[PDB]
């Protein structure tokens, strides 16, 4: 049972609006599907455009996006399934354009419904993305690169945007002036995203003239040349309005909905919206711009965000780049008690001006309530929920309505306790909790947390790969306080992740009671066990009121290791054969500064054990409101109110070239053997790490008188050799520099790399695309192009990750 969009009027690559043909498509599917058919609805391979004038409009409060504002409360939705079932949708691998400011795709009250094999764009994206690719302090000059995406008129020292325009009416979507509201700094350098100043946007402060030098270059002359414009060179400037007027894919009041196989290239608005959901996969999905953009922001806030939904939400095989907010938050909300009607009937308020206006209860629905000062339950608080009136969500009311869209009145089954007083309590809905899986993704490029989750249902975070998190890796609140974010957790278990380039703790756990408990915690039995922790100066684990909090079995590595073997005595040795010459040599190792690199917040029952640790990193816990009798760590090595600071002490090893010429035993002894030349090599072994260290040269005269290094593989992770050619400006190689950025008008290169050590792998990809790193020649497509080569020593756990960038200049 198929319905292809070509027989509705939507040709591949037509250039015209699909909307329309979209409906009539999806009509015909929700026919059969009425019918008790299984469904696809298809899209021969090609570029669909699809505008928001014809598309369907509804009325919809969404969580996490505007509240009650009602100059946004109209959405347009470009592919929407409502009060259907056993629909998939299938692009078959086209390319979907969406046009203005519109929600891509939709399912309402829907069930067993799937998207898959498509990508997802905007003709002209709502954040612009500005690289900077010259500066010239002396000249007070910059030289910015504006994305082909975007149109602009100039005017003095003013740069007007503007949106495409309707092909029905002409209209244009939209336009802005000069700085929009809100930037973020994508530096492709070194591929980290930061927030600095949000509100100040350096490209545009003191303009004095722009003038459009062709080829999406821009010069704008200043009147001062600020410090942050002067490092500018290298950084993509994300900016945008604030007002998540839309989200950008919309689950409402659905079962069992899958979204697999899709490339969120760009989403306006806000991500992937699950709320009152039951159950949703999302399985290879990829966000991020991709090859043949100079943009780089792929969400315009979160990228998923599941709301007081219910059943299982598993995110796996998945990529996340460049959101303005977090890549995923799992929660629901707390509605603030504010007036006790009866016993059994009570008022409940959205305390948080974004969420409002939606149900979050249904009749049937378990609550149970919380004391917002110390985030406790109260105890046999439990009720179900008998009645509603309210918002429905949809501008209309369920039972009696509230008069409000922030106001829900609920009756309850019984008596609810006699503790429960207006405004000192929150309620939560315990039906819409969901178990949460998520695993196997790489998230990377993101200037705030990584992942939140705050249900009480079983989560699992399992073999992710997290990279340059600007705030926590993971993060798990529970808040009554300001954000009105609920669940309390009771079965977290983290295990197998990788964090690298953390930006500030890898987990934090932080509910934001401000009252702490003697008694009680807020969050109960998260187990963290198996991850791989690179650590250059922030905390692994800085944890807030959890009860059986486990940390095992885990381990930590110094992310910069900088060791040798220095000599003082003499470099330079001459012998004649049979005498003997010591080295005087002392091993040197790095330690990491900054913070112990646990925090426990009046937590109980905490175990450590079976965790490794690296050399130099300060392997201790810091205490707050609570004793060193909640902290258990006889099976471990970390130190309760101490650093722990793991002994620098190396040992040292000795190589010789030749043994026919001169040999060395494990002291640091030479013995002049046979006439000639040779070099016997230092190496530093520090914990499970080798790396060579100062030589000796030996001169042997005539005269008439490795197994040391068996399990201590090479940690030679660095490039001797990386050549660029065909650009017309060569970049100045260094083993010891990482990043390089240039703008070029090639079209083609050919890019080389050698490692250092030649027994250590190396990963080259073009654009994210594997090639080979010995030699390849790659063509150069619309944008930035990016080259990275990944040095991986024999070790295998010391790696470094080298970086050119290019704009393509057309
Ligand atoms: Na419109």
């Amino acid at each position: 049972d198929v319905v292809s969009v070509a027989d509705y009027g939507a040709a591949a690559d037509s250039g015209e609006d699909s909307a329309p043909a979209i409906i009539k498509a999806v009509d015909k599917a929700k026919e059969l599907a009425a019918e008790g058919k299984n469904v696809t609805i298809a899209f021969p391979k090609g570029r669909y455009d699809i505008y928001p004038d014809k598309a369907e409009r509804r009325t919809l409060y969404v969580s996490n996006t505007v509240g009650t504002n009602s100059s946004y409360k109209d959405k347009k939705i470009g592919i929407l399934l409502e009060d259907t079932k056993n629909i998939t949708v299938d692009g078959q691998g086209s390319d979907f354009v969406f046009h203005g400011k519109m929600t891509t795709f939709a399912a309402i009250n829907s069930r067993n419904v799937t998207f898959k094999n498509f990508s997802v764009d905007f003709q002209v994206p709502t954040v612009i993305d500005l690289t900077v690719e010259k500066v010239d302090a002396g000249a007070k000059t910059a030289t910015v690169y504006v994305p082909e995406e975007y149109n602009y008129r100039l005017s003095g020292s003013n740069i007007e945007w503007y949106s495409d325009s309707s092909p029905y009416t002409g209209a244009t979507y939209w336009t802005a002036s000069n700085a929009l509201p809100y930037v973020q700094l994508y530096d492709t350098k070194t591929g980290l995203t930061v927030r600095g100043d949000v509100w100040t946007n350096p490209i545009f402060q003191n303009v004095t003239g722009i003038t459009d030098a062709g080829n999406h270059r821009l010069v704008f002359s200043y009147s001062s040349m600020s410090d942050k414009l002067a490092n500018a060179t290298g950084i993509s400037y994300q900016m945008r309005q604030t007002t998540r007027d839309h989200p950008g894919v919309f689950l409402w009041k659905d079962k069992d909905v899958t979204l697999k196989g899709i490339d969120f290239r760009f989403l306006h608005g806000f991500g992937v919206v699950g709320q009152s959901t039951d159950t949703i996969t999302m399985d290879g999905l990829h966000f991020g711009t991709g090859e043949g953009t100079g943009r780089s922001t792929a969400g315009y806030a979160d990228f998923v965000q599941m709301s007081g939904c219910k059943g299982v939400i598993t995110v796996a095989n998945s990529s996340f780049s460049n959101p303005h907010d977090d890549p995923i938050n799992v929660h629901g909300t707390f509605l603030q008690v504010v007036e006790k009607i009866s016993d059994t009937k009570i008022k409940v308020r959205y305390m948080h001006n974004e969420t409002a206006g939606f149900p979050s209860f249904f009749v049937g629905d378990q609550v149970e309530f919380m004391t917002k000062g110390d985030m406790l339950p109260v105890s046999d608080s439990v009720r179900t929920v008998t009645a509603v009136d309210g918002p429905d969500g949809q501008g209309g009311d369920m039972g009696a309505g509230s008069g409000s869209l922030t106001d829900i009145v609920l009756t309850l089954d019984s008596a609810i306790p006699s503790a429960v007083a207006v405004n000192s309590h929150v309620v939560e809905n315990i039906t819409y909790t969901p178990e949460v899986n998520i695993h196997d993704n790489v998230f990377k490029e993101t200037p705030t947390r990584g992942i939140l989750v705050t249900t009480r249902k079983k989560v699992t975070i399992e073999n992710n790969l997290f990279d340059g998190m600007g705030m926590a890796g993971i993060y798990i609140s529970n808040d009554a306080q300001s954000w009105y974010e609920s669940g309390p957790t009771r079965d977290v278990t983290i295990r197998g992740n990788t964090f690298r380039r953390s930006g500030s703790d890898a987990i934090l756990v932080e509910p934001t009671n401000p009252t702490v408990s003697t008694t009680d915690t807020v969050h109960k039995n998260m187990t963290i066990e198996g991850n791989t922790f690179y650590v250059n100066g922030n905390r692994v684990l800085n944890a807030k009121s959890v009860s059986d909090l486990t940390f095992r079995d885990n381990k930590i590595y110094r992310e910069n290791p900088d060791d040798t073997v220095t000599l003082g005595g003499d470099a330079d040795v001459a012998l004649a054969v049979g005498d003997t010459r010591r080295i005087d040599a002392t091993a040197s190792v790095s330690q990491v500064s900054g913070s112990r690199l646990f925090r426990l917040n009046g937590c109980k029952q905490v175990v450590f054990g079976g965790n490794t640790y690296d050399v130099g990193v300060k392997a201790g816990i810091d205490l707050a409101n609570m004793g060193a009798s909640e902290v258990n760590v006889s099976d471990d090595s970390a130190k309760v109110g101490a650093d722990g600071l793991v002994p620098v002490t190396g040992s040292i090893a000795y190589v010789s070239d030749d043994a026919a010429v001169a040999s060395v035993d494990q002291d640091g002894t030479i013995t002049a053997v046979g006439e000639g030349e040779t070099t016997v090599r230092t190496y530093v072994i520090a914990g499970a790490r080798r790396m060579p260290g100062s030589v000796v040269n030996v001169r042997v005269s005539a005269s008439t008188a490795a197994d040391p290094l068996d399990g201590h593989p090479s940690s030679v992770a660095t490039l001797s050799s990386a050549t660029i050619d065909g650009l017309s400006k060569s970049f100045d190689f260094k083993p010891g520099t990482l990043y390089y950025f240039g703008a070029d008008s090639a079209l083609t290169a050919r890019a080389a790399f050698k490692a250092t050590d030649a027994d250590a792998s190396v990963k080259a990809t073009l654009n994210g695309k594997a090639i080979d790193a010995t030699g390849a020649d790659v063509k150069l497509a619309r944008g930035r192009n990016v080259i990275e080569a990944t040095v991986t020593a024999t070790d295998g756990i010391t790696a470094n990750t080298y970086r050119f960038v290019i704009d393509r200049i057309g």
